Formats: C-alpha cells, structure tokens, sequence
RNA sequence: AGGGAU
C-alpha cells in the first residue's frame, strides 16, 4: 500500500488579514486592497470559528506583495481592517515541495 | 465578535 500527494495553494507569497467584518467577504477584500488582481483571497478562522469570517492572502512575487502593502490598519465598511506582511524576495518555497523530484520532476 | 497592531 502506497500513495503519492502534491501542492498547489502554499507555492508563493502571502500576508494575513483580519478585521474583515463578520458579514462581508473576499469580493471586498482584493477590491479594497490595491488595484491588484484577484489571485489573493482566501477566508478562514477554524473548525470552531463560530461562523468564520477572517481571511487571509496570497500574491505574485515579493512585488505584488509590497504593491499590496499599504493598509497595514486601514478602513473599508466600519471596522479598522488590517493586514499584515507575510513575504520577502526569496522565500516563495523553502520548507515543503510538490514532487518526489526523482522520476516525475 | 472584535482588535489583535507593529
């Protein structure tokens, strides 16, 4: 018995976000963000989030994250939303892979 | 369910 696994949603850079108000979602948060593209959203808080309604994201290279980066605790509705850095120019993977690198890669 | 903030 044998299996084999890969990885697709951790292979880039992020930050975290929160304050994103418990009745609103990602169709505002890559709208209050930048400009940017919606490649970065995602919406967490657990199994026992009560509800949920944190999130956070991901990006393009350190320089999509850095032209994300200018709201640290900003606005958006009625709460002071914030996000926090998460990236750095060289550390897109560095603990994980997505293949056995020895006959598929 | 609220701020945790840097």
């Amino acid at each position: 018995g044998d299996s084999e696994f890969t990885v697709q949603s951790t292979t880039g850079h992020c930050v975290h976000m929160r304050g994103l108000p418990y009745k609103a979602t990602e169709n505002d948060i890559y709208n209050f963000f930048s400009p940017l593209n919606p490649v970065r959203v995602h919406i967490e808080i657990g199994p026992d989030g009560r509800v949920t309604g944190e999130a956070d994201v991901e990006f393009a290279t350190h320089e999509e994250a850095v032209a994300a980066m200018s709201k640290d605790r900003a606005n958006m509705q009625h709460r002071y939303i914030e996000l926090f850095l998460n990236s750095t120019t060289g550390a897109s993977n560095g603990a994980y892979s997505s293949q056995v690198m020895q006959g598929m890669g």
